[PDB]
């Protein structure tokens, strides 16, 4: 996913 910052990442 891309919402947290450094572990829900998505790239």
């Amino acid at each position: 996913a891309c919402d947290c910052r450094g572990d829900c990442f998505c790239g």
